[PDB]
């Protein structure tokens, strides 16, 4: 089948190329709005920081390699503009000619993705970070302007990531958010370790803060407040690419998703939705689920791939929420329902705090876990991890449960792996269950 | 019921703990034949290389302390040498005064673990290591005799910590095995590491080797070496503390441990055993396995109490064999059956070598993942993992699968927590999955 695909990165480049491992004969063309294709998103703050400086690192793909390697063709500045749906074809505007052109298809796939908001003030001195043209752009902001003072705006991992990265490149970041509703993927109380991270290093921080006003340098606050800064970078959420898609037949949630079901299909026959773009549902319990991360990304190519070259029994279950992030020294994990999707159920929680390791071996640290149980059969919700050291590992291994459909109770049988430097005889997870 | 239990420390002194929390009135007592209680085992190589230097942390409970706290009366330095099972009493003699005395049960709780093998030679510079007296007396004889060449005889897991330990304190051991299976709870081929350690460091070893004669300092080898050392720590195994139990019914099997049902009862009413001492079966196989590990301490503790004073219907489900040491820079993990018991399936191997986490993110390390997989009903059999980083992670999260009797092929579906410090987007272990 001629196969199309719209956006060339973690879910788009991903799912042609799982094709082409089974499929050797179909043409599959990709359509990219901007300039590059396989861009590494998630390595983009450390690009900043300068922690990774080869950009080998920074772009897996460019169209050239990916065909010469792959066979599929990649078409960059090309941005799919309409879905014709009835007709099978996508309207393409080539954005270097401005000449747009039908190009047809017997299987569609859509992976648009995500854009950043951006506040909306008329600046030059204002940045978003989404894409690798963004962190081209701040990179080269900072050396002309030789940036010393930056206003961070925004709390979620993104604007984390990046605040750290100014930090550690030697620059001084601010860091002010709306409110004090902060990286809230984490349970609310549970993300103190962010503040105390940012009092250590002296890094300015104000919450329940906005700009109000900007006067080239000189930005006026919400709290009254006037400083100047030589930068601005706005994390402030996302929205989805799907307003191209609005004037075909395929359904669109109000929100502007697209909802799949666990072929990744939509309702319209022969088209496929995956990435941040697409909903589904929670694996564990029977409610919808946007997850737009890079594991699911991934997982959806390699099932639609399956779908459409190899075993199309081969089905999504559903997901299970699994996010993390580092900042400075501590790791903030957890998976499950969202904590405002709690509400919906009877819930309870255990909660317990110990080092991650043997007390007496060096180098230990706190780590805080909390587990959400359905009281009514006793089936894990939600779990949260806090720690310098190991939170990963006990998220890991919730993961692992929930997706067995595992009882609070059973994690007293957990068989961990045990020595000084890894964990306890019983282990958190154990002590979650017995604390049950 | 009155409850005695047999020896103070991981079994022991953790049931008698366990059934205090749900039991008040109960009149509970533990004997132990040496001069400490509950202390810390596994923190006793670091004791020894000075990682941990107050003791405070090698000694969890005294007597006193463990009788103000829970009201449970441990009487050290008495050895309980019989069992009267049909009268329901224990003989134990009073090592200080060397009379015996009769204590009579409701429910005899036996977890006498283990002691070390000696090699049986005439040695002042000889020792074993396998409680606090032990290494009061290594430290003591190190110090006092200006030590500095060290033999460290046995490659298990302890003599490995041990080398270490000496290495970092200042000493300049050398380490022999009488055979080149060193670390056996790990795939023979991923143990390579351990060797790499030693030569990066100049750390001497030699492997199917064995000692000759002891001439005072004057060591001779099988292999012909005569070298001189200033102490011999040997670990050439252990053997069950089980001697004062051969007269009882109690039955026994033929090397000395005591089989048990999954409410760890022996054959004789009234009378439990856990820790070292007691052999059950794995949890994801029909196979015997004796797991003589902490978790395992702690689990059948937790069950024996619930067993006497709790809920009657917990019980065991089997082990894993979840294990680990840590050695220099490298973490060895494994879980399942043991090599030589794979023999006995029709089983396949996967694996996967890959950073444990983002190639682009700094201190990157490789890390070697083995899956085992049963090739009659895809089921996980044994799992290994090898790298300076990330082990614990794989295995514990194997571990939990295993516990579910998930197969190979539904590890694709692991949703791992992904941001580049910490995995892959698609991690190794859903690596495995996709290569199988
Ligand atoms: C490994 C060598 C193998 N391990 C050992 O040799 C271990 C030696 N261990 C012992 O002697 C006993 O393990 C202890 C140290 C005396 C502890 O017994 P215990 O587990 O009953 O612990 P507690 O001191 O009573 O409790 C401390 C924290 O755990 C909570 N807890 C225990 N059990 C609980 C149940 N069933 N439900 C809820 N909570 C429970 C306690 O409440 C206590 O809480 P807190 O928050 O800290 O006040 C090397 C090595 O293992 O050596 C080091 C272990
Ligand atoms: C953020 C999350 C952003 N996520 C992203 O993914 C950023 C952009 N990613 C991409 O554009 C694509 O995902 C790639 C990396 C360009 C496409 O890679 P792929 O997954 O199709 O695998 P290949 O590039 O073909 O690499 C081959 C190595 O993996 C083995 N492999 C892949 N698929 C396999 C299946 N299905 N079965 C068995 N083996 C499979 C290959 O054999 C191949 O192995 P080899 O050892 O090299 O021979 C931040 C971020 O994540 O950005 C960075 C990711
Ligand atoms: C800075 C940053 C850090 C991140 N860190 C992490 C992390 O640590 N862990 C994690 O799990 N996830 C992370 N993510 C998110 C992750 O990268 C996304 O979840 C993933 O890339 C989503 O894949 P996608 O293909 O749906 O979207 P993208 O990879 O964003 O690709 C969508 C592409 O489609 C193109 N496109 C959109 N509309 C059109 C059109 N009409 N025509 C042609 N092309 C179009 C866009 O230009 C874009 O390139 C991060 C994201 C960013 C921005
Ligand atoms: C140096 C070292 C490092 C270790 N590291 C690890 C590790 O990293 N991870 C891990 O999982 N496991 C480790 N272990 C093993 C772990 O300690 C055991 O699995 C666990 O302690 C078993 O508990 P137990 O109660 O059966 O044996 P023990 O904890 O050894 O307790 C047995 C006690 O009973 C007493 N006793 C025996 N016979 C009698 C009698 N007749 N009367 C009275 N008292 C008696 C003994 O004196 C002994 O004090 C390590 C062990 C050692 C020695
Ligand atoms: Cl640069
Ligand atoms: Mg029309
Ligand atoms: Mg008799």
């Amino acid at each position: 089948p001629k196969i199309v695909v719209v956006g060339a990165v973690a879910g788009g480049a991903t799912c042609a190329s799982q094709i082409r491992r089974l499929d050797k004969e179909s043409d599959i063309i990709i359509f990219e709005k901007d300039r590059d294709m396989s861009f590494a998103n998630c390595a983009l703050p450390y690009v900043i920081g300068e922690v990774v400086e080869d950009r080998r690192y920074a772009l897996a793909y460019t169209p050239e390699k990916f065909y010469d390697r792959k066979q599929i063709t990649v078409k960059t500045y090309h941005e799919v503009i309409a879905i014709n749906d009835e007709r099978q074809t996508v309207s393409v505007l080539n954005r270097k000619t401005n000449e747009q052109f039908e190009e047809s298809y017997d299987k569609l796939i859509l992976s648009p993705g995500a854009s950043a908001n951006s506040l909306g003030f008329e600046s030059d001195i204002t940045f978003t970070l989404r894409n690798l043209e963004d962190t081209d752009a701040i990179d080269q902001f900072i050396k002309a302007n030789q940036v010393d003072k930056v206003l961070v705006v925004g709390a979620g991992y993104v604007s984390l990531e990046v605040l750290e990265n100014l930090y550690e490149r030697g620059l001084h970041p601010t860091l002010i958010h709306r409110s004090d509703k902060i990286n809230k993927l984490m349970d609310a109380d549970m993300n103190q370790p962010i503040l105390d991270e940012l009092d250590k290093r002296e890094i300015p921080y104000r919450l329940n803060e906005e700009i109000n006003a900007i006067n080239g340098n000189e930005i006026t606050f919400k709290s009254g407040k006037v400083e100047h800064y030589d930068m601005i970078i706005e994390g402030v959420g996302t929205h989805p690419n799907s307003k191209f898609i609005e004037s075909s037949n395929i359904k669109l949630d109000r929100k502007g998703f697209i909802p799949v079901n666990d072929k990744f299909e939509t309702n319209v026959p022969n088209i496929y939705a995956i990435g941040d773009i697409a909903t589904s549902h929670y694996r564990h319990v029977d409610l919808p689920a946007s997850v737009p991360l890079a594991w699911g990304a991934h997982r959806a190519a390699s099932i639609v791939a399956e779908q459409i070259a190899g075993n199309d029994t081969i089905e999504f279950k559903g997901f299970l929420g699994n996010n993390i992030v580092k900042f400075f020294d501590y790791t903030f994990a957890s998976v499950g329902v969202k904590p405002n999707e709690l509400k919906q159920f009877d819930y309870k929680m255990v909660e317990v705090t110990q080092g991650a390791h043997a007390n007496y071996y060096p180098g230990n640290s706190p780590l805080h876990l909390r587990v959400y149980y359905d009281t009514s059969n006793r089936q894990i919700l939600r779990a949260a991890a806090v720690g310098k050291e190991g939170a990963d590992k006990r998220i890991d291994v919730l993961s692992m449960a929930m997706m067995n459909q595992l009882t609070v109770d059973e994690l007293t049988e957990f068989e961990v792996a045990y020595a000084p430097p890894y964990s306890h005889p019983k282990d958190l997870i154990n002590m979650i269950g017995y604390k049950a």
